[PDB]
């Protein structure tokens, strides 16, 4: 779990999102695997504007924050999971790191702010949906 909370928007995986995440509802593209809802408070991350492929992820299934080489956004094959079936997830960055299922939503971040989140893994791989893209975050 875990979510991006920049103004008044709360990012979350898709897969993950809740009934009031739905019920506010800003935008959702389940290519992506993202939704962003609505909040009362203002949020405290910054979002990066850069095109950095170093950074720094948090893993909760380790307690820990790992430094990471990333791949740059693009359309990555995944496979069947209990959320989707097999497909291509646009804007996904792949690494090398520890991930399991509820390693989702942990926020990926370079020099400039939050790069994405959590989204997919397995086998000492790790996915991270990135958001750097979504310039209307920074506004309204
Ligand atoms: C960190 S995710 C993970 C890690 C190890 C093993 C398995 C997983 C879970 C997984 O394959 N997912 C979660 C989410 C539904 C996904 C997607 N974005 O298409 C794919
Ligand atoms: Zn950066």
């Amino acid at each position: 779990s875990g979510a991006i909370y920049v103004g008044n928007y709360r990012v979350v995986n898709r897969h993950l999102a809740t009934h009031n995440d739905w019920a506010n509802l800003v935008w959702e593209d389940s290519s992506r695997d993202l939704l962003v809802s609505s909040t009362t408070a203002q949020g405290c991350d910054t979002i990066a504007r850069c095109d950095c492929q170093t950074g720094v992820y948090y893993c909760s299934s380790r307690r820990k924050h790992y430094p990471v080489s990333f791949s740059k956004p693009s359309l990555i094959f995944v496979e069947a999971s209990e959320y989707y079936p097999a497909r291509y997830q646009s804007h996904l960055m792949l690494a090398v790191g520890h991930s399991e299922p509820g390693d989702c939503g942990g926020i990926l971040r370079c020099q400039h702010g939050v790069v994405g989140i959590v989204s997919t893994g397995g086998n000492g791989l790790v996915g991270f949906a990135d958001v750097r893209d979504l310039l209307w975050l920074d506004e309204e």
